[PDB]
């Protein structure tokens, strides 16, 4: 639909994150490419301030749903692409069970030929000996479904979902996500019927990279509408 023609091929991506968790300031920069026809993302993220003070897996959801594969019968429900190129604001609260929370605010928009995700993150109330600041999470990210609903009052969408992070002792750390997206422009956006996104992620390391970093492969596909 509207905005779909910006995503017909492979698109370069830039991600910039400025973060502060319990007063520990950090910065992350990512680059790679996205292919919405297959729902595929290929990115490499570097911490540009030293060692990341939180586990890389806790930043995956924060670090571009316009690259989701929406099948033909659902093309009228793709809010994310319909907002382009002006883009959208993506805001989340992420509550970690028995621990602190992240608040994130991002702008996702085209800057010329590159899709850019610029994020501010604040982390508050974390336990210095918990799973997050204590670095106790496995280096992976399991698959999740996220239900998308229309926020007709704000011409946007909303979503809430739980991420289950594997803990190195065999337990699970829950991260409860509430999300709200609002268009930056005022043109015709698509407000969808209820549906969901299915996401898979694989995390790896570049052997020739010396900085603290994360190589990320992601697949996102839409479903739930007949």
């Amino acid at each position: 639909s509207k905005g779909e023609e910006l995503f017909t091929g492979v698109v370069p991506i830039l991600v910039e994150l400025d973060g502060d968790v319990n007063g520990h300031k950090f910065s992350v920069r990512g680059e790679g490419e996205g292919d919405a026809t297959n729902g595929k993302l290929t990115l490499k993220f570097i911490c540009t301030t030293g060692k990341l003070p939180v586990p890389w897996p806790t930043l995956v959801t924060t670090l571009v749903l316009c690259f989701a594969r929406y099948p033909d019968h659902m093309k009228q429900h793709d809010f994310f692409k319909s907002a382009m190129p002006e883009g959208y604001v993506q805001e989340r609260t992420i509550s970690f069970k028995d621990d602190g929370y992240y608040k994130t605010r991002a702008e996702v928009k085209f800057e010329g030929d590159t899709l850019v995700n610029r994020i501010e993150l604040k982390g508050i109330d974390f336990k210095e000996d918990g799973n997050i600041l204590g670095h106790k999470l496995e280096y992976n990210h399991n698959s999740h479904n996220a239900y998308i609903t229309a926020d007709k009052q704000k011409n946007g969408i909303k979503s809430n979902f739980k991420i289950r992070h594997n803990v190195e002792d065999g337990s699970v750390q829950l991260a409860d996500h509430y999300q709200q997206n609002t268009p930056i422009g005022d043109g015709p956006v698509l407000l969808p019927d209820n549906h969901y996104l299915s996401t898979q992620n694989a995390l790896s390391k570049d052997p020739n990279e010396k900085r603290d970093h994360m190589v990320l492969l992601e697949f996102v596909t839409a479903a739930g509408i007949t």
